[PDB]
C-alpha cells in the first residue's frame, strides 16, 4: 500500500527550514529503498509449488515523494520560490532522477519506461542519397 | 476475474459530498486492485504428472475502473473538479492511478510500451538533415 | 475443450428487445460470465524419462463490442440504437468501460499480447520531434 | 494434407438454403480445431531422442473456407447476392475474423501477421518541437 | 537426384499440360513433396559426458517458383494457364493453397513471420496525426 | 574451411563455352553448399566437466560464392547473362541460390532480416495522415 | 567482503566533507578519483532467487552503476555552477576536462560489454543513429 | 594479439606479381580462421564453477587484411591501377563479403552489423491512403 | 581503476616520432586486452550462494587512447595533422576500429552501441506508391 505511507512530518507539514525538507525527503528515499515492489514466483520440487515473491526495484518519482511526505505538487512547487527550499527542491528532484538513471542503465528498471519518463532524447543523422 | 461486479462499500449511485469520504472510496478501489491480481495459469511436471498454479499477476490501475467501482459516470467524476476540496482528491487519485502504473512498468510487472501509451510517455527525438542541398 | 463459440448465444434468446436499462446490463454480464468461463487453450508438452506428456493452458479470451452483440443476438445498428435514449446509453457506456478495461488489464499483464491490443484499443504513440539541422 | 479437406457437401456444392450453407461454414470451423499445425520439438533422455508433436493453433482463412467447402472465391462472393445467404456469409466471415483476433490477442498466432491480415491499425500522434 | 533443384513431378520432363485434373494432380505432388521434405535444424544433447545430436524438421514453404520448377514448366508457361479458364480454375486455386499455407505457418510460428508477411505482401496500415500547434 | 580453396572439377579460369558445362559447374557449387555446412561450437557440461561441439549450420548459397567456386569472375558471370548459349543456366542457377535462401530464412535456419535484404523483399505500408482540418 | 554494503547514494560524500574549496588540481582531481571508487566500490543490487529442497533462498547480485556529471558534483559537494565555474582556470579545466571523459568512458566501456542498457548509455551519450535514404519513386 | 599479426611477406612489403598478392590475402585468411575470437562461459556444479572460453567467429575485413599484410589502405587502392592487381583485389574483397554474409546468415555472426558493413538495403513502398 | 592507467611515457608527453607514438599506442592495446570487465554471474548450490567474476570484452576507444597516453583530444588531432605522425594515427584508429567491429560482430560486444561508435550507416531505398 504505497498510497499510504507518510514521512514522520505527519499531515499537511509546513516546512520553515532546509534541514526539515531535506530530512523528509530523505525519509522518502528510504521508504522507496525499503519497499520495492515484488514479483510473485512459482517454484516447484516434488509434486508441491511454492510461490514466493522477488523484489524488484521501485522507480522514484516526484508525484510518489510529495504524496509521501504529504504535500500537492503545487505546494512542492511553491518550495522552488525561496532559494533557501529550492536548493533542497533541486537535490532531491536531482536524487530521483539519478535514481532511475542508474536503475535503468544496470537493467533494473525497463529501459524504455525511463527513457521516456526521464526525456531522454535519440538523435539521429539522416542523409538524402537520392541521385538528381 | 469478475471485477465487473466490485463495487466500493458506499454502495450505488453515491452522492460524495466530502473529501475524506471520497479519498476513502478511492482508497477502497485500491485496496481491491491489490488483493484482486489477475492470474497466469502455469504449468509444472513431476513424475509423469502435470501441476497447474495460478500466479499472480499485477492489476492496472485505471480511472474508468475507478469510477466503475466506487459507481460514479466519468461525467460525475469530472463534476468533483469543480469545488476544490473535491478537487483535490481527484488529483491525488490520479496521481496514485498514474504512480502505480509507472512504477509497475518501470519494474516489469506491467508491459512497458502500453503502460507508455496509456500513460503519454512521449519519445523525444532530434533530427540532423544533412543533404540540406 | 472445444472453442465452438460461434455457438454462444445468451439466455435471453434470439432477437431480445431490450427495454430496460437493468435488462441490458444484465445481458451484457451473462457475456462477460461466459467470456471469463471459456478460455482458449494451449497445449503445452513436458518430458518424463522418456516420454513426452501433453496438458492443455487456460489463455485469457479477449472481449469485444461485437462479441457482445452477436452474444446478446442484437446488430451493432441495434446497439448504437440504445444511445439515442441516454437511459441504454448509461449501460452501454459501462459495457464498453469494462470490455476496454478487460483487455487493457490483460495486455498489461501480459496475458494478452500488447501491440494487438494497443492497436485493438487505439493507444497512440506519441512523439515529439526537433529538426536541428544547422543554418 | 489440408488442400485434400472437403465437408460433407460433395463436389461443387449448391447451397438451397442458408442453413445449408452455415453447416457447411460450421463443417470447416470445426475441421480447423481439430486440425492444428504441429511444431516438431525434441527432448533427449539417456542418449535417445523424442520427438513430441506439439500442437499450433491453425489460423482461418476465407480462402481456406472455400476450398473446403469447394467452391471459388467468386461463387462464394455470389452468396452476399442472395436474400437467403447473404446473412451466412457475412456471419461465416465474421467467425474468421474473430477467430484470428482472439487467438493472436492470447499469444496463439504470431500478433503481426494476424494484425497486418486483419488490416489493425498503428495510430500515432506527432509534434514538432523545432524552435521557429 | 533428390535435392530440392532436383525434385520433379512424376509428368516427367516439360509436360504440355492440356487438362485440369493433370495439371491439379501435378500440382498435389508438389504439395506432398513439401511436406515429405521439411528443412532441419541440428540440434545437440549431452549425456554422461558424450554429445548426441539429432535434427527437428523444420516447415519447407510453398512457393510458386517452386512449383512450376517441381512440374516442370517455366514461369512463362504457368502465366500461360491463366489465359484458358480450364486451367485458370487449378492455376488460382494452387496459388491459394501455396499463400495460406505460408500464411497459416508463419501464423503458427513455424515460419518466419516477417519474412513471409513481405513474401505475402501484407502490409502495415497506420494513422498519423500532426499535433504541432499552430 | 578455407571456403575461398573449394574449387569445381572445371579447373582454373575456365572459359565455358556450353550451357550443359556451365550447369553442371553450376550443380557442383549447390551440391558443395548443402555438403559444407558452417560449424558452431556449443559447450556441455556433466556433473562438473565441460565438453565442446560443433553443430551444423546452413550455408547460405551466394552468386559471389558460386562464381568464385567455378572460378570466375563476377564480371564474367554477368557477361553470362548476354551469351546466347548461356543465358538461361544463369537465370536458372540464380533461381536456385534464392529459392534456397528463401526456404533457408522462412524455416529460422537463416537469419531472416540478412536474408530478406539481400532477396530484397520488400515491406510495403499504408500511411493516412489524419490531421484535422 | 561480496555481499551489499548498503551505501545509500544520496548520502555519499568525499572525505573533503561539506562544500570544499578545490584550490589545486591535485585536490579537484583526487576528489574526482573517491567519486569513481566510490562508483566502482559500490554496485547496484539485483535480488535473484534460487530453491533447493522447498526452501526460497534471495541472493543480491551486483550490477553495474553508470558514473555521471551530476553523480560526481554530488559526491564531492559542489554545485554545477561550481563545476562551470571550473572552467576559469586553465589549471582545473584539465582535471575537469578528464573527469568528465572518465565518465563517459566508463559508461560506453560498460554499455559495450552489455553490462549498462545499450539504449540508455546511447541516449546518454548522445551516440547518433546514421542512415542513408534513396527516393526510388519512378520519376 | 591481431594488430601485432602479420604476413610472410614482412614489412610494408613490394608487390608486383598477382599470385604474390593473392598468396598473401591468404594468409590473411587463413590466420583469420585459426583466430577466432574467444566467450568466456560459465558452468556450475555442487558448488564448483568452472570457466569454459568458447570460439567466436572472427569477421574478416579490408583494414584487417591490410594491416595482416602491412601496406596501407591507400596502397591497397593504388593497387587497382594496374589491372592485374586490380583483379586480385576484387577477389579478396568478394572472399571478405562472403565470409561475413554467410556468417551472419547463419547467426555465427551478429546480423545487423554484418548488413550494415556490408551496405544491405531496406527496400520498402509507402502508399499515401489520406483521401481528399 | 582505469582512471589511474597511464603509458610508460609519462606525463603529457611530447611525441616526436612515429616509433615512440606507436608503441605508446601499443601499450595502450595491450593494456585493454590485459584489462577485461568483469560481470557478476550467481549460481546456487544447498541453499548457498557462489558469486563468479566472467571476464567482458573491454572496447578500445580513441578517448580510452588518449588518457592512456595522457594527452588532449586536440594533441591528438594534431598528430593527424603532423606529416610525420599522420600515418600512425591512421594505423591506430584502424586498429580501434577493427576491434570494436570484431568483437560486435562475434556478440562479444554490444552491436547497436559500436555500429553507432563507428559510424556504420542503415541504408534505405523508399518508393512512394501513392495513386493520383
Amino acid at each position: 500500500r504505497f498510497w499510504e505511507a507518510r514521512s514522520s512530518h505527519g499531515r499537511n507539514p509546513k516546512f520553515e527550514s532546509p534541514e526539515a525538507l531535506w530530512a523528509a525527503c530523505c525519509e522518502y528515499f528510504e521508504w522507496v529503498e525499503a519497499n520495492p515492489l515484488w514479483e510473485m514466483k512459482a517454484f516447484s520440487y516434488q509434486g508441491e509449488v511454492i510461490q514466493e515473491p522477488i523484489a524488484k526495484m521501485r522507480a522514484m518519482t516526484i508525484t510518489g515523494l510529495t504524496l509521501f511526505i504529504d504535500v500537492t505538487l503545487e505546494t512542492w512547487r511553491t518550495y522552488r520560490l525561496r532559494e533557501d527550499l529550492s536548493e533542497v527542491v533541486t537535490r532531491a528532484e536531482q536524487v530521483i532522477y539519478d535514481q532511475k538513471f542508474s536503475g535503468a542503465a544496470a537493467d533494473l528498471l525497463n529501459a524504455n519506461i525511463i527513457a521516456r519518463d526521464l526525456g531522454l532524447k535519440e538523435q539521429s543523422q539522416v542523409e538524402d542519397v537520392t541521385p538528381d
